[PDB]
């Protein structure tokens, strides 16, 4: 019942065009999906990395969306850090291929030989 009140208050705060507090009590409500959606709509790296670093590891999809927004924004390294934290090293190496980080991706593939075999042929 408190969650309903916080979600309604946050949606109202967004609707009056005050996304700052709206995201603030999105996060306080445990509604990180809507929080990340609004943050990506406004492209605010600060609170995006804040919530992504304070999100639960088991929240695989919220962290994937966090890293997706980070890579979509001008923060590829932040997306790489989020990918490494959540545990999808395959997508980390795919990002390093996308970010033209040849040496970093080669080191990662040394750490994960399957990742090297999969995503170092594109470097070839």
């Amino acid at each position: 019942e408190t969650k309903m009140l916080i979600t309604k208050q946050a949606d109202w705060a967004r609707n009056i065009k005050e996304p700052k507090a709206a995201v603030e009590m999105y996060i306080s409500a445990g509604e990180h999906v809507k929080a990340i959606e609004i943050c990506g709509d406004h492209g605010w790296v600060d609170m995006l990395i804040d919530i992504a670093r304070k999100l639960d590891k088991a929240e695989r999809e919220p962290l994937l969306l966090c890293a997706t927004y980070l890579k979509k924004l001008d923060s590829p390294g932040y997306a790489a850090e989020t990918y490494l934290k959540m545990g999808d090293l395959k997508s980390l190496v795919q990002l390093h291929v996308e970010t033209q980080r040849w040496d970093e991706a080669f080191a990662l593939g040394e750490k994960h030989p399957e990742f090297k075999d999969d995503i170092y042929m594109p470097y070839a």
